[PDB]
């Protein structure tokens, strides 16, 4: 064998470390990542503490400053990996984010293999910030919803079919629901249920009984009511797992369904882990990457809309530079972009500043080539 180089570092899961330093108008601060990557499903969970005290700044203006390398590249589009390539060594990433009305920050990170895990160090220095601003007066939505319709992306809408199949047979086949739907334990499978639908960035996580009655949902007002959409016979009555597109007290959605089974194999229940049309459709952001053959790296430019609370939008126009941080030679691409969609959630039993991260970026806009 020869040591694993470029994508062979990413066939699996790869555990990754964030250090973030910085100043933003005097205020310094550190944050502490860490979480893992899966590039086989473009996947990333992190969670991130805030080492010095209190945040400066709001947790989703530093979503894009706190690892590309783990991207979902298809086949087609491997050879288009620039991140990927420039591995074990890594690449530098240089940002500069215009907040408008407002300040900017100015990132360099190094991404590189330390050992087996994938570190992300970075460098952030924010100047000319106002104090009363929508930043430093923290008035921004804890999330990072995009809001572009924008292509078809058939593949990425399959995509996250197989991501919400993948869940509902995971959840389903936990053996603490099983029990709790046994005894029909509502509070239980509420309880097991509520930090699951936190994280993930699913629209919703539905727990129906034997006969496709909701033991949960995310109205409690739907709860003991029939399951809608008229796709769940499948899994209660023949015990399949699958995806369907159908409409259900949250309007048309992509689902994807298991049963929930005894020791026996009957089927007592079934989970059903569902996007919105409109989530799918409008919760994203596309990192549009260009080469940049002499810098020897890639460009990106691209707009975050942070959501101001009780009303408006704080753009965050980024400009993006990556370059190798070794010699050897690295894949210059064509022109494609990063479909990224992000969950942000809290976790419950973490007494300090914090933010948890689940997050999916997939590679697109090349085609096969078929003509």
């Amino acid at each position: 064998h020869h040591v694993s180089k470029g994508e062979e570092l990413f066939t699996g899961v790869v555990p990754i470390l964030v250090e973030l330093d910085g100043d933003v108008n005097g205020h310094k601060f550190s944050v502490s990542g860490e979480g893992e990557g899966d590039a086989t499903y473009g996947k990333l969970t992190l969670k991130f503490i805030c080492t010095t005290g209190k945040l400066p700044v709001p947790w989703p203006t530093l979503v894009t400053t706190l690892v590309q390398c783990f991207a979902r590249y298809p086949d087609h589009m491997k050879q288009h990996d620039f991140f990927k390539s420039a591995m074990p060594e890594g690449y530098v990433q240089e940002r500069t984010i215009f907040f408008k009305d407002d300040g900017n920050y100015k990132t360099r990170a190094e991404v590189k293999f330390e050992g087996d895990t994938l570190v992300n160090r970075i460098e952030l220095k924010g100047i000319d910030f106002k104090e009363d601003g929508n930043i430093l007066g923290h008035k921004l939505e804890y999330n990072l919803t995009g809001r572009s319709m924008d292509i078809t992306e058939e593949r990425l809408h399959y995509q996250v079919g197989q991501r919400a199949l993948i869940q509902a047979m995971q959840i389903s086949a936990m053996p603490e629901l099983v029990e709790a739907v046994q005894k029909r334990d509502l509070a239980r499978i509420k309880a097991l249920i509520d930090p699951m639908r936190s994280f993930s960035d699913a629209t919703y996580i539905t727990v129906g009984d034997a006969s496709g009655q909701r033991l949960y949902h995310v109205n409690p007002d739907e709860i003991g009511k029939s399951m809608e959409g008229g796709d769940s016979d499948e899994a209660l009555i023949n015990a399949a797992s699958y995806v369907s597109v159908r409409k259900g007290s949250l309007g048309s959605s992509l689902r994807g369904k298991s049963p929930i089974q005894d020791a026996t194999g009957k089927v007592i229940g079934i989970v059903s882990v569902g996007y919105t049309i409109e989530q799918l459709v409008t919760n994203h952001f596309n990192v549009y990457i260009t080469a940049d053959k002499q810098k020897n790296g890639i460009k990106a430019n691209f707009k975050i809309r942070h959501n101001i609370e009780d009303g408006g939008v704080q753009l965050a126009d980024h400009y993006q530079q990556n370059t190798p941080i070794g010699d050897g030679p690295v894949l210059l691409p064509d022109n494609h972009y990063l479909s990224t969609q992000s969950k942000l959630s809290k976790d419950p039993n973490e007494k300090r500043d914090h933010m948890v991260l689940l997050e999916f970026v997939t590679a697109a806009g090349i085609t096969l080539g078929m003509d």
